[PDB]
């Protein structure tokens, strides 16, 4: 609940979560290898 912590641990949700689409992006949409 810390603004800081909280308010870190609540925006590294959303930005493991879509900085892991490039890797269901990439290695599904070009995997031709």
């Amino acid at each position: 609940y810390g603004d800081t912590w909280a308010g870190v641990e609540a925006i590294i949700r959303i930005l493991q979560q879509l900085l892991f689409i490039h890797f269901r992006i990439g290695c599904r949409h070009s995997r031709i290898g």
